[PDB]
């Protein structure tokens, strides 16, 4: 298997595979089925109504007093259940909120400057000297190969396109406590203006017209894992990646700002994951509406940092997602809710929930978000199920790779099988491995 | 190999009546007759201080390291730009403070316990007191939390820093190295962890320590002391602290308690031995199988029931006796050539203890000289196995080796 060839092969001509029309608008980030107000509050199992979280809390409590692992599944025992919601609850340490998405609090700085990393190095002014490096193609190389130190299993390069970027954020005042943060949370426009760096001010969030680039990164799941899903080993596999997605943020950020540019960290905040995604190449869009990658389907968590730092476009991908997706329909035959659509990709939204203006698969995120206090977790049976996440899809036919139609016709033995570090799989491993031909052109 | 090189229990550490614990300010990192080092032009300054106007001096004249020139101004530049990142989570080189900043010995003010406080993990009694499913549970959250190895020692006191050095409670951090201060580790009868104005307080129902290494990119730290082994160094530090985090976490939501410490509270190295993750070796390093000293250590502690692993003997002390090479490449001299002994050669040596006596005054005094972290040892260490090329070359996440990840694949046989 040659993961670089099969990139190679699939690769497009430039430009943004995404189909637009003129309804397109810049998305409120309060809209998500998250942080809405149609969709946030869900019933417990006793039918009180309550922020979708704690309802799902309430169902983790019942199932490990019932030493379940999940909805209807009976664990092992009842330490055996306590540990799986242990490991799920351990993962997110360096998450806050479920995403991250507050911009320029906590974890999330847009400058470097008042960070403890930043004041230690002051002495050596890395984040003050102009940069010595201006060439694209050499930033891009070394960008690279940072993003790969920090945690990255791929990473890709986009112009910047401010069609999903927020216009709004979600977020929290300056002087609120990390303790009444959920209870104080705000809108705050996203504007792009001429300044030198990224600032906030009372009003505004404000973005530079020079940054010119968005950083893509994927973080693998683990595949044993996310196959429990709804279960809880599938919720501790998401939870681990968010916390690597953190570290990717504020590693790569600091290295971009010690080259003398600017860098904004964003995880699940600022703008929309899967769309920076396919314009930057990792995948292709697909009916459950993740960015389903090559080498591990949708099984991979995103993240992505913004930049003025010169940088080289990588080419979007095409190998056939769009086209699978249309005859398979797995995922909507599993999803516990029904959410996922059946039907033909179109330009207008289901709901308040998806960005209406361009061409994708509509579905209902509120339905799904309903499952998750139901299940007491984060369900990602669509992602299991999905025969891209399988890691057996690619095979040579002595010309060329292409997708093997075949593939679309316990807990106890999770924690008793197979790991490794950060639940990387050393039979695939190889897949991820880059050299500069890789990385810039 | 592990299996068939495992020695029966016991600790292979041989010691002698003198052997006493050793307050962590005696370090050549923090002792006050180590720390003042001068710089190129002549001026005194705290030792790293003096090591980052040697970065500075180097970019300007396009080096990559002590007389190596690199490929031009950008390159230097992108390597200090990669290890000043790399460092990201880490708290004044070690995250040495224990309770303060991210070693906190208690999860109860953090974020991620606040945000699941409803579900209470960390208030509900332990569900699973089988140390063999416990350590089963445990390794297997630690692969998640980064660790390549794992392993787990009850806790020998005897390496535990008598006295930490630290800051108050109350310092910021802006003020925080212009104010440590040592501060007595003791062992009571307590119910958990806790600090006092005069104290830091591990139970004595702290049973525990649980190992983990945590790899290091071979292209990188082969060229030391130049600044990519410096990145990879740095890089690994955050990860050290990721782990300890994530896995306190755990051990906490488990129903137990957890005490981070990544460079703090002991001597890592011989926890390292103790737990079977390698052997001690003439350069001062635990040498690992899989890494050979190539690898860096952070440690957990803990009263949650577990199984000791074994000591493993896989001849790496006979290997030091006659190889020197470590010795022979050092830039500053620091490792003898000499047999080991239970005499320490300055106060930065722990006496008491059998083990190849090394000069770090004469280690740490080549790091201001060479604007990095050296590690030739290692680079040079036959179990270990230009800028440019890595720059260009072969890398994976987190610097990992598919080439080599194999070897430290996990299923339960191998974890309890
Ligand atoms: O983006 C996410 C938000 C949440 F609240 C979750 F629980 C989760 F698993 C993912
Ligand atoms: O343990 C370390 C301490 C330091 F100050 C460094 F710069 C490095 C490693
Ligand atoms: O000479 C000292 C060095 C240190 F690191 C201290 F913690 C201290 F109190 C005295
Ligand atoms: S399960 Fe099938 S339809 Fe759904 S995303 Fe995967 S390939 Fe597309
Ligand atoms: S996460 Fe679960 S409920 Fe949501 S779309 Fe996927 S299968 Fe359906
Ligand atoms: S780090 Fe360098 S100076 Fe220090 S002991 Fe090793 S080779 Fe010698
Ligand atoms: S270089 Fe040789 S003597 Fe030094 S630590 Fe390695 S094997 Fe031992």
């Amino acid at each position: 298997k040659n993961a670089a060839e099969i990139r190679q092969q699939f690769a497009m001509t430039a430009g943004s595979p995404i189909i637009v029309n003129d309804k397109l608008e810049r998305y409120a980030e309060v809209r998500t089925a998250f942080t809405h107000p149609t969709s946030f509050f869900k019933p417990n199992y006793k039918g009180e109504v309550k922020p979708w979280f704690l309802s799902a809390y309430d169902e983790k409590v019942r199932q490990i007093e019932n030493g379940e692992n999940g909805p209807k599944m009976k664990a092992k025992n009842v330490g055996e259940a306590r540990a799986g919601r242990a490991l799920e609850a351990a993962g997110w340490t360096l998450d806050i909120n479920y995403g991250n998405i507050y911009p320029n609090r906590f974890f999330m700085l847009w400058s470097g400057e008042t960070m403890t990393n930043t004041q230690l190095w002051a002495p050596v002014g890395l984040d003050r000297r102009p940069p010595d490096t201006t060439d694209p193609v050499e930033l891009t190389n070394y960008v690279k190969f940072a993003a790969r130190m920090a945690g990255a299993d791929l990473v890709g390069v986009a112009r910047l396109n401010r069609n999903w970027v927020y216009s709004e954020a979600v977020t929290i005042p300056a002087d609120v406590p990390y303790e009444q943060s959920l209870h104080k949370e705000i809108e705050k426009p996203i504007v792009f203006k001429d300044v030198p760096l990224p600032i906030e001010t009372d009003d505004e969030l404000i973005i530079p017209n020079t940054c010119e680039n968005v950083i893509v990164a994927g973080i693998a799941m683990n595949r044993e894992m996310m196959q429990t899903a709804p279960n809880s080993m599938a919720c501790a596999t998401t939870a681990f990646c968010y916390s690597r997605m953190c570290m990717f943020d504020m590693w790569l950020c600091q290295f971009i700002r010690y080259m003398g540019y600017y860098a904004i960290p964003s995880c699940n905040g600022v703008g929309q994951s899967v769309a920076f995604a396919v314009e930057a190449g990792l995948g292709q869009a697909s009916r459950m509406g993740a960015c389903i990658t090559p080498e591990f389907g949708p099984n991979v968590r995103l993240t992505k940092v913004f930049t003025n730092m010169p940088l080289v476009p990588d080419k979007p991908i095409d190998f056939g997602v769009t086209e699978f997706c249309e005859t398979c329909k797995k995922c909507a035959r599993e999803c516990p809710s029904k959410a996922i659509t059946e039907g033909p990709r179109t330009f207008e939204g289901r709901s308040i929930h998806n960005q209406s203006g361009k061409l994708q698969w509509q579905n209902d995120y509120n339905k799904c978000l309903g499952y998750w206090p139901e299940s007491g977790g984060y369900c990602g049976v669509c992602v299991a199920v999905c025969p891209f996440t399988k890691g057996n899809i690619w095979i040579h036919d002595g010309v060329e790779w292409l997708i093997d139609n075949t593939r679309f016709l316990n807990i106890t033995e999770v924690w008793d099988g197979k790991i490794n570090t950060y639940g990387l799989d050393a039979d695939h491993f190889r897949d991820t491995v880059s050299f500069r031909k890789d990385r810039v052109k």
